[PDB]
């Protein structure tokens, strides 16, 4: 039951196209890249 947390600022959405998407409020700006690809 454990999470996987983003890091510190960033959330996931839902874009309408059914894609996710990714906020980050540390810099303004999106990406469809998840960064827990990139850890």
């Amino acid at each position: 039951v454990t999470q996987s947390f983003l890091p510190p600022g960033w959330e996931m959405r839902i874009a309408p196209n059914g894609r996710p998407f990714f906020i980050d409020h540390n810099t303004k700006t999106t990406t469809w890249e998840d960064p827990r690809l990139k850890f």
